């Protein structure tokens, strides 16, 4: 019975892979049955400030690496499960996250994580590099 609105999630998406916007991650989150847009950022910080040990989403999130003309962009597709989520629902936003990709098309790599340290920016970067 999970749902998902692809329009309002696939423009979350979009914004992130516009250049020309600020906005450098976006999340999905559920209200009740149906995933829709959660809160979005252009300060990957602030993300890290989402991913609480009672909840789950899924995000999408530019990272920037490289300077001036060898700067480059890599999307990630992230899955964050707090600790505190049941065993039940952890299993769910799996299958779910089909779902989710059916609007998250592109990605250079996609995350399940648990442990804030491992969304800790230089982390990632390191993990997107393999």
């Amino acid at each position: 019975a999970t749902k998902i609105d692809k329009e309002a999630c696939r423009a979350a998406y979009n914004l992130v892979r516009d250049d020309g916007s600020a906005v450098i991650w976006v999340t999905f989150k559920y209200d009740g049955s149906t995933i829709v847009p959660g809160e979005q950022g252009a300060e990957y910080q602030h993300f890290i400030q989402q991913c609480t040990d009672d909840v789950r989403l899924f995000a999408f999130v530019r990272f920037t690496t490289g300077d001036a003309m060898s700067k480059r962009s890599k999307f990630a597709l992230i899955t964050w499960i707090g600790e505190n989520v049941s065993g039940l629902q952890r299993a769910k936003t799996g299958t779910d996250k089909t779902l989710v990709k059916e609007v998250v098309q592109n990605f250079a790599k996609e995350f399940v994580i648990s442990d804030r340290k491992e969304l800790e920016e230089d982390f990632i970067k390191s993990e997107l590099k393999k």
